[PDB]
């Protein structure tokens, strides 16, 4: 920070666009389809029905902060006018933590959801990746009943796997496993310190999208990690899952005799108590202990890491999440949290259902220009006051064109004016219901009659 | 030179340095986060806001959250640099990222009614992280310029719907106030305000008869030689310092354009606004429409269209939402097809800072225990029991007495608080009305006897 690198930083900030910069930022990029936006409003609203039968309230997202060292080069990284290093969000979690450990001292809510973005950055001018995330939350002030906590949000899970349809009838599994028997696991295969977060980065992978334990045991064993084929075998001895009582009795033995079995030991107990508690909440996805989980598990260090995954013979990850006091206390310059994140609109929005739901019920339509533009609005104003969802057609000529210009929507009804106030009504939820004529005092009454 | 090595060298170098300790500290040493009041209440607002919005098929859209800077904005504005020493910016509206995708995503289908939620940005000198408001737009696009003046009414009736679901606006008085770009720019044309000038006169007008900011005020800032409007200029400008209601208006303004070139260039102008005023009047708006031929709010945005701003009509005024007709600001962004009309509205300070909607609970029932051990046994088995059921319930912590737990959660306000005792029994507090007496109850009950609540 010397006057040079000062004097050139406020010259950055007055230099003008490069035009080719300018065009790269958004050339080619898209909207989302307006049937799209109907989707996401759909799952969107069905998500925050679960969680507000929590007790939850909707919490805002950092925007921006100084960059985490943990992040790689996909994080978009941006320059102030001061010169500061920030980040735009990689993950929800990482400005949540952030968050809780410096925002003063104040009652935060216990439970909370937030609907966010993060990024992943470009390498050829263009504007970066966005992507929509959503996490749920339970943030507490004590170490009183941690493992109930981390119960709560699996079963928020369960219940958000119930209420879809791309989850409800798929075959799905929960896979925990814990931080400390994580390291626990790398002292008893003597994996150096420095090669644990890379070691871990490959073990998330395990057995999913066909990642076998051969392919994890190729990286592990190159200079991507540098484990030794010692170690990879110990390892070797952890590449499995099984239900919770028959796991811990697995783990126990392969500890046994060690200096890690008390240590190992405390954590199955805990596993176990979170387990008591799915029970009780009576979460209906099967749960696996999978010792080697190690998702994320940098942010969760001594805490339980947990995904929830599409369980088929080539599995796939649908959510995960973990226990992440510890990234609270790593930006200490007494508060607890657990929680999941889900990509939302890939796992749910990108596809008589949820969906059956219309953006708009009422196409308001006539074929006189000038009785569409005084009584067409006036019908639209009324349905609009007593809640009804209706929007104004176009100029048709007739019933043929009308539909024709409208093929690509779907209402429940279409509400043909023409003179003396009479209507005409087509059902189109249905394809068993002729139309009807109504005078138009009848409109509400011929509504709620249809529902 | 831009194309100085200097600038390189110290992107690269500036880019790989770390944070400076002090300022990672300073970036949100004292940020506040809301009270989980706050966040209720939030939660509630933007619930009636959608609702509003659905019941016309608007669906919500995606804002972009950072875009190369706009030379539109002061020093306010968050400025930021990427890799490639290119200046962005975090938005201080929503209307110009709207506007900038439409001309350049290019691609296929947009919807015709949208809103959508996004923070806006004030930058800071302090080395604090920068101000973040929560904007609200609403948003009419079509591919077509046909009934360009009912879609206008459209979007002014959902203003007012907003301003009838509301306590903070629904008994207080309020008025829309119209005007129009060309309206504007005549004006100007008739005063002689030199072209140079009218983008500084616009921004000083827009905040004329609002927050105290009177006319002799507003001569002082067009006199001083930052603007430099002739005193003969002002004083021609003043003429229009009025709103009368639409035909009233219309015929103020014919007067004052009588006999020269600009009666008949305001004429279709004139025109466009009385279709407006009449669209308004059959979509039942109830707030009062002035015409206030001096509108000027973000008038830079819509060149060629109507502007509109909806006030607190009170002894001194405030703006509440503000808007208009911006297809030149997307055609300032075309590369060198897309109509767009909409408002903006800073929804968390207008209608979230304080039955009603605002009497929903967070939280309906509170599951409770004096024993430690049932607490955590039948109190979960109650709660997922409730959950099932669509009723919202948390767990309470441990308390020894009903003085304990009462006091305990003091600050929270439930519905109902259950508390389990031995057996399948329930002690029901009933906790919105007063003048309910407590009742014991079976466990196999809970449902039926709070289904017979409501």
């Amino acid at each position: 920070n010397s006057p040079y690198f000062e004097k050139v930083l406020g010259s950055l900030f007055a230099r003008q666009v490069e035009p080719a910069k300018d065009y790269a930022w958004d050339m080619g990029s898209t909207l989302p389809t307006p049937d799209d936006l109907m989707r996401r409003f759909i799952v969107k609203d069905t998500l925050i029905t679960i969680f507000r039968r929590h007790g939850a309230v909707e919490a805002p997202t950092a925007t921006l902060y100084p960059k985490s060292s943990h992040y790689g080069p996909n994080a978009v990284h941006l320059l102030d006018r001061n010169g500061t290093v920030l980040q735009l969000p990689c993950d929800l979690v990482m400005g949540h933590a952030r968050s809780l450990a410096r925002i003063a001292s104040g009652p935060v809510p216990q439970r909370a959801y937030s609907f966010g973005n993060i990024f992943r950055d470009r390498q050829d001018g263009g504007q970066p990746d966005v992507y929509g995330e959503v996490d749920f939350d339970i943030v507490t002030t004590d170490a009183m009943d941690l493992a109930m906590k981390e119960a709560e949000v699996i079963k928020v899970l369960d219940e958000i796997i119930a209420a879809f349809p791309t989850t409800s009838s798929t075959p799905m599994c929960f896979q925990l496993g814990h931080s400390d028997l994580l390291q626990l696991i790398f002292d008893f295969c003597n994996v150096e310190h420095g090669a644990r977060q890379a070691a871990a980065e490959v073990l998330s992978k395990l057995n999913i999208r066909n990642f076998t334990w051969q392919k994890v045991r190729s990286e592990l064993r190159s200079p991507l990690v540098g484990i030794s084929a010692t170690s990879v075998d110990e390892l070797q001895r952890f590449d499995w899952r099984d239900t919770p009582t028959k796991a811990f009795t697995k783990i126990r033995n392969l500890f046994e005799g060690t200096e890690y079995y008390d240590k190992v030991s405390s954590t199955l107990a805990h596993l176990k108590e979170v387990y008591e508690y799915s029970k009780k909440f009576k979460v209906n996805t099967k749960i696996y202990i999978a010792p080697l989980s190690s998702i994320n598990e940098a942010f969760f260090r001594g805490g339980i890491l947990f995904s929830c995954l599409y369980d088929r013979k080539v599995m796939d990850v649908f959510a995960a999440g973990g226990r992440y006091d510890s990234l609270i206390k790593a930006h200490r310059p007494e508060r607890h949290a657990v929680g999941f994140s889900l990509n939302w609109e890939k796992q749910l929005a990108k596809p008589q259902g949820i969906f059956s739901a219309k953006r708009c019920d009422v196409l308001v339509a006539s074929f006189d220009p000038s009785i569409l533009r005084s009584s067409g609005i006036e019908l639209l104003q009324m349905l609009w006051a007593h809640g009804i969802s209706a929007e104004l057609a176009r100029d048709a000529r007739s019933p043929e064109d009308l539909l024709t210009t409208y093929r690509d929507e779907s209402y429940s009804w279409i509400v043909i004016i023409k003179q003396e106030s009479q209507l005409k009504i087509k059902t189109m939820h249905r394809k068993d219901v002729p139309d009807a004529d109504i005078q138009a005092k009848d409109l509400l009454a011929w509504l709620k009659a249809e529902i």
